[PDB]
């Protein structure tokens, strides 16, 4: 699936991902963009055995279960193609407990590249308010 910028948002928005952590929607939706951009099943290999899933692209190599992660928990207690869905629900709630794990944002690589420290409110722009 493909989200559109403001359907995301507020999809995102619904699931109250707007200041979480101090992290206004519009880093998450420009973290969304670059990451998968918007694609709902946007999986990614890395090279560690690991892969990025979904949305907000997550790593199996901890928090989700995919099986060939050699070095693997899955700190979200999810299947990785459930962090595939067509609805985000699981995508921000695993993206909930990492953000809160001691690095903010920065786990996401595309959004300290392409995101962190930018007018990222621009992201939210024409979207319902």
């Amino acid at each position: 699936k493909v989200f559109g910028r403001c359907e995301l948002a507020a999809a995102m928005k619904r699931h109250g991902l707007d200041n979480y952590r101090g992290y206004s929607l519009g880093n998450w939706v420009c973290a969304a963009k670059f990451e998968s951009n918007f694609n709902t099943q946007a999986t990614n290999r890395n090279t560690d055995g690991s892969t990025d899933y979904g949305i907000l692209q997550i790593n199996s190599r901890w928090w989700c279960n995919d099986g060939r992660t050699p070095g693997s928990r899955n700190l979200c207690n999810i299947p990785c193609s459930a962090l595939l869905s067509s609805d985000i629900t699981a995508s921000v709630n695993c993206a909930k407990k990492i953000v809160s794990d001691g690095n903010g944002m920065n786990a996401w690589v595309a959004w300290r590249n392409r995101c962190k420290g930018t007018d990222v409110q621009a992201w939210i722009r024409g979207c319902r308010l």
